[PDB]
Order: C-alpha cells, then sequence, then structure tokens
C-alpha cells in the first residue's frame, strides 16, 4: 500500500543510550521492534533527541539513513521489506551500539491487517455519486439532508467526534441541471449537540440558504432555491463556529450541469480534501480532540481525502479499465488550505479552471491549484495499466495522511512505459 | 595540603557523550585535564549528569569510582598521585568510551604553585595574639580598630569584598584583665561605604558598646567601659544587617583574664570560623559576590578558618613542638553555623565550657560544639610528631575550605604511634 512510517527520536532512557519511538503502536517504547509486512516500501525518521552523532543502518538490507548531528537534525530513509526474517536496527557511532543503541525490524509474511478502531466508517466511497442527469426538461428536485455527530475512525486505532451530512464525508454529491428549482429538507438529528445548516455555493440568496437551514437537533428545515449557474458547487455547514463545522465533515458537492449535461465519459469519481486539527500530533493513536489554537492559526495534524486516513487507498480505492476516459468531481472543504491536485503517473487532458463549466477547459495540466470552498472537474484517458496516485502536490501532506489510489490493471511492461532500452 | 579536588559531571557536549569540569580551572571544560603534583592525593566526585550508566576508572592507578546509575547520582574517590607522568581517565560502561568518554590527569613533579589572586591577604596569622598579661594591677587599657572594605582573597584565583576590623579576618585578638578599664578608639576608614561598630560580648550595657560606636566613614567614635566578668568573648560589628556585615568578616575575639591568669602553657593560638554566601557555588574563580538569600536563608557556600581558603594549611599554619602544651582560642563568628570543633590526631585535655573561664574545665574531649556567637579555649599536650587537623567535624565543611594544619615535626614511629604489630 502507502509506506508504512516509523519515527524514531535518540535520547537516554532506561539508563541507556537508546532509540525511542514515537506515535504508532512504538509511541514511547525504547529500542521499539518495527514490525513489518514483506513487501512493504519501510520508511524510518530518525531524529536527534539529545544531540549526540548517530545514524540508523538496517542489517542485511544495505539501508541507512545520514548522519545526524545536532539536537533536532533529521534524517528520513527507506528500503523494501523483501526478505522474512528478524533485522537489527543500530547506531553505527563508535560507541552506540554497545551503549543500547540497536532494536529490531520483524518482516512477517503475508498482508497486513485492515485498519480498525472503535469508531464508524465515515468515509465517502468516491463511487458513490449521481450519474448524468438524463433527458429531463428542467423540474423540482427534492434533496435531503440530514446532519449527522458520530465516532468516526480517523485512522487504525484512532477516532474522532465527526460532523457529517448523512453520517459520511464528504456528504452526498448532489446533481442538478441549470433551471432546476431545489426543494431541500435538512433534518438535524436529534441527538446532535449543535444547531446545523447548509450553504450551496451553487445556490443564490442569503448565506447560499444558511439563512433559512439553521436547524435545531431533531427539527426539519425546508427551503427551495432555483439552480441559476451551471458549476461545480462545493457546499458546507454554516452555523458559526463555520470552520469548526467544515473541518469536523460537514463538506460536499453540488453539480448543476449545463442543459445538455458534462462531456460523457466512462467513469467518474468524488473526492474532497479536508483538514483534522487534533490535539495530539498526527500518528498518534486513542481518542482525538479538536485543538481550537491549531484550527485558528491553520496548523493541521491530518490532510484527508475523502474523511479519513487509508480512505481512499486501503477502504475504498479509485478502479478503472485502460482505455476508460475518467473524470474527477475534485473540492476541497478545508477550511484553510489550498490544494495542489495531481494523479501521479497521469496527465490532466481537460481541466474546469475555477470549477467554471460554462468556460472552455484548459487542456494537458499536471496540477491544478484548487482553493478551499472551491472545486475543479478534471477528465483524462487512461492509457495504460498502473496503480496512479491521488495527491495534494504540497507532498509534506503525504506523511499527514493525504493519498489516494487509481487502481488500472494490465500489463507492466507496454510501448507507452516499459523497462529497458527502446 | 588537602586533596586537591575535581567534580565531573557526565553529558552530551560538543556533539559527543563526555565529561564536563565543575569549578576550579575545569570549569565548563569538556573532558578536562586535570593537573595534579607528585604526592599530591587527588579526590574526584563523578555526578551523573543524563541519566546513563557511568564510572571514572584511572588508567594506571587502578582508582575508580562506583557505578551511578540515574541522574545526580554521584560517586566521589581518591588516590594519592605517586608516579609523574600522563594518565586516561575513561568511563568503562560498554561503548562510553569509545562515545567520547575520557580524558587525562597530568602528574607533575614539583609542589604545587602558591594560591594567588587579585585580592590582598585578609587571612589572620593563628600566632598573631598578645601574650598573657602581667601579675598587673588593673588599669585603663586604650584600644585602637579600624573598620576596613577590602577586596581579599577568598581563595585561589577568588576575590570577595570583605569588611574588616584593622584588614584582617578574625580581628586582633583583644586581651585584657578583669577590672580593667578599655578605652576604645573606633575608626571607621574614609573609603568606606557602610557604617561600621562593635558589640563586645565581654561588654556590660547597650549594644555591648554599639550603641556608642556606630562611626560613619572618616570618622571615630570612642567608648569606655568596664571588663567586668572573666571569660573568652567574641565580639563583631553590629551596624544592621548585622549577619551581612559578620559574614563579610567583621568578627574577632577578646579574652579578659581572670585576676591569676589562665594556666600557663607553651604556645597559644587564634582560630575563628565564619561563613560566606556568594552568588556562585564555592570552587568557583573569580570575583565573588554576596548572595542574600543564601544569607538569610543558611544556605553558605564557604566555610572558613580565619578568613580565607587555605588560610591555616598553606598560608600560615599553626606550628608547634613535641613535649609543648598549647592553647588554641577558638571562636566562632558565623553568623549561623555552630562549630563541631575537632583536632584530628589529638584530644583535649581541658575544655573551656561555653567559654566559661571561672567553672572547672572539662577533661578528655575529642570534640566541643561552638555556637555563632560564642568561643572556647581548648589546652593539650602534644606528646608527639605529626600533621594534626583542625575541622568542624560537620565534615561536609572540609570540601567548602575548611580545614587547617598544626604543624609538630619529628619522627613518624613511636612508642606512642608507629606501623606494624606491638
Ligand atoms: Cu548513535
Ligand atoms: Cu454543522
Ligand atoms: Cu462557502
Ligand atoms: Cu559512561
Ligand atoms: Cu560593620
Ligand atoms: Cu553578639
Ligand atoms: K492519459
Ligand atoms: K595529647
Amino acid at each position: 500500500h502507502a509506506p508504512v512510517v516509523f519515527t524514531l527520536r535518540t535520547g537516554i532512557a532506561e539508563g541507556r543510550m537508546v532509540y525511542i519511538g514515537v506515535g504508532g503502536d512504538i509511541d514511547h517504547k525504547i529500542n521499539p521492534t518495527l514490525v513489518v509486512h514483506e513487501g512493504e516500501t519501510v520508511q524510518v525518521n530518525l531524529v536527534n533527541g539529545e544531540g549526540a552523532q548517530h545514524d540508523v543502518v538496517v542489517d542485511q538490507y544495505a539501508a541507512r539513513s545520514a548522519i545526524v548531528n545536532g539536537k533536532n537534525a533529521s534524517s528520513t530513509f527507506s528500503f523494501v521489506a523483501s526478505k522474512v526474517g528478524e533485522f537489527n536496527y543500530y547506531c553505527s557511532i563508535a560507541g552506540h551500539r554497545q551503549a543500547g543503541m540497536e532494536g529490531n525490524i520483524q518482516v512477517l509474511p503475508g498482508n497486513r491487517a485492515e485498519m480498525k478502531s472503535s469508531g464508524a466508517d465515515i468515509t465517502r466511497d468516491p463511487a458513490d455519486l449521481p450519474g448524468p442527469i438524463g433527458p429531463r426538461q428542467a423540474k423540482t428536485v427534492r434533496i435531503d439532508l440530514e446532519t449527522v455527530e458520530v465516532k468516526g475512525q480517523l485512522d487504525d486505532n484512532t477516532t474522532y467526534t465527526y460532523w457529517t451530512f448523512n453520517g459520511k464525508v464528504p456528504g452526498p454529491f448532489l446533481r442538478v441541471r441549470v433551471g432546476d428549482t431545489v426543494e431541500l429538507h435538512l433534518k438535524n438529528h436529534k441527538d446532535s449537540l449543535m444547531v446545523h445548516s447548509v450553504d450551496f455555493h451553487g445556490a443564490t440568496g442569503p448565506g447560499g440558504a444558511a439563512a433559512f437551514t439553521q436547524t435545531d437537533p431533531g427539527e426539519e428545515t425546508v427551503v427551495t432555491f432555483k439552480a441559476l449557474i451551471p458549476g461545480i458547487y462545493v457546499y458546507h455547514c454554516a452555523t458559526p463556529s463555520v470552520p469548526t463545522h467544515i473541518t469536523n465533515g460537514m463538506y460536499g458537492l453540488l453539480l448543476v450541469e449545463p442543459e445538455g449535461g458534462l462531456p460523457q465519459v466512462d467513469r467518474e469519481f468524488y473526492v474532497m480534501q479536508g483538514e483534522i486539527y487534533t490535539v495530539k500530533s498526527f500518528g498518534t493513536s486513542g481518542e482525538q480532540e479538536m485543538d481550537y489554537e491549531k484550527l485558528i492559526n491553520e496548523k493541521p495534524e491530518y490532510f484527508l481525502f475523502n474523511g479519513s486516513v487509508g480512505s481512499l487507498t486501503r477502504s475504498h480505492p479509485l478502479y478503472a479499465s485502460v482505455g476508460e476516459t475518467v473524470r474527477i468531481f475534485f473540492g476541497v472543504g478545508g477550511p484553510n488550505f489550498t490544494s495542489s491536485f495531481h494523479v501521479i503517473g497521469e496527465i490532466f487532458d481537460h481541466v474546469y479552471s475555477l470549477g467554471s463549466v460554462v468556460s472552455p477547459p484548459l487542456i494537458g495540466v499536471q496540477t491544478v491549484s484548487v482553493p478551499p470552498g472551491g472545486a475543479t472537474i478534471v477528465d483524462f484517458k487512461i492509457d495504460r495499466a498502473g496503480r496512479y496516485i491521488l495527491v495534494d502536490h504540497a507532498l509534506s501532506r503525504l506523511e499527514h495522511g493525504l493519498v489516494g489510489f487509481l487502481n488500472v490493471d494490465g500489463p507492466k511492461n507496454d510501448s507507452i512505459m516499459h523497462e529497458g532500452p527502446a
């Protein structure tokens, strides 16, 4: 899947010079055992804790970090765990392994267990959206939203109180045609602590409907509005604190299609990016809580596609076939960060700049900047097989949970790309 | 002389696990060279700084500390530096010597250089007192005292602002007879910042004379008083802050002889103990300053015989001959600590309890408690040769500067004490 990441700081613990695990299953453990599965790419982050000179060397794998001299100095490295077995990792600096700097890597056969937690699955499946609208004239379309607060799985062994539309993140993908009148019914579940509401960027008028949809727990609110302008629009809860309702999960997409629909495509996907601001650092397991200082000061701990870590890699990856033309509806709930959306190994044939559906799309684009509260549409033909990788190209975000897979079967080598010379 | 003491704390410095010097000529130096002279007793104090397991081993002397496990854990040890040359000291814990824990001891030939500093010598020679008074009739005795503030030598390469009677610590030994009338002329030097005065414990009347002797810089004060009761009395400055004037050096002894005089003795000595409360720890060099918090909370850094570190060891030890009956007039200026006065290798034949010169002295006593603002007289016959050692037997004080020598020349072995069986 994605690399398994372990973080080690050096220091003095239990009477010796040692490595100490940070986060995951190794948190605060001295010389922790790093357990890994055959064929995984293993990444190790070494951070210098006390200021002596260190490295990490993996015995038999020829893998090592750079040497790290001062306090905080850091070195990151990886290796493919291709041989089952036990392998020491140790510091090669004179005396250090003897002083105590040594632990084990266990390469186990088989595949890593699925992620588990005591929380609900809150992920939107990227194939979970309505298809192109049929050959219909304009009508009144009824849409139902329900606002629900739920303990959700954020990561392996890690949970969070999400606030959602209809129990998943992003909310339901709404699809209407320009000229439609939308009759929106918003129920706020009676267990909710908060009032919830909705602001559609595709709606015209007070709060984009928020003025009409502030709904108490157990109540229902109804609003009707005309869809006047085609485009791909974000919607989100708009009860103060708005950035808090958004970071907790309350965002979704609304497509107002042009009269004759968007160009036809073999397959469509639904993806949104957001942030979560937890008291504890990324990778720390257990029950997570919002940290308001991190929220207001724009210091995220998690960056997420569709609600959770591994949402689009392990739980609900994207799948297509070679020769298919694919469309991604991509939006940023945020609340704060502009995404530099890229599919590793592919090129966008068409990009609907700033989510404009009326203007001609741009042609042949690697990466598209998408602001919080903004959406685009990207289309591309898949020419050949591979695992394509959805990322925000601010690539430090990879290591905060932001990565998605698009799986396409077929041969490794072909005329489009192959090993060896031409 | 006394042992030469080196303190080493363990830590991470300059990128390695090392020893770091504390105080003396080695302060903050990584793996300091400990320079020593042939025949010196070398004491090494090891304090664990960071919490890894440590010792110190001295390579060819086979002297070592105990192992020290947690932060602050300490071990102290010594060896006689009997061979000239260069010797490694190192940590024997696996990996630590390679990690950086090693330095040198240089044993040099010859004798350690004399103590020096930019300060004046403020020490009172312990032979510097008037001898027994005649068989006179009572009379009027004129005493002159001058109060001077002077930068004095506190230790090798270390200085302090002393406040003194007549430029030394303790002030002059005053010696009169019961029935005498003392006419005191107290001059306060014109460069003094402070007013100074004097309170005599052998004086009867307001402030022990202090009400008559508050003396401005540049001025003189004169007071006449009767000496009504024989005894050995402390006197000291009595200007607020009194414990401040006392700690800075303003204390002395006044002997009021009984009518018949004290028992005749071959030799008499003058010794007083006091404390100094410096901002930096004992053993740190440079210009020292008074720390008021340490003074008022009774946390001394220096404990001193006659003014200074090495006053009665290197500067002017006591000297006597075998078979002499010797008398020490011993007083405690303080300001705060009770002394447990003891001469190692000898026994007090007579102790004048609480400074009483009228009651029969106690017989055959090892150690005498002498409160601050109190004095005694001890007499003993010196039966054989040796270096006798004046101590406050609260023996941690040895390391805060409190030690004197009484040097008696002659054969090491005799019928009173000798090596080997009887
Ligand atoms: Cu190391
Ligand atoms: Cu809400
Ligand atoms: Cu908005
Ligand atoms: Cu050590
Ligand atoms: Cu004074
Ligand atoms: Cu007094
Ligand atoms: K393509
Ligand atoms: K004796």
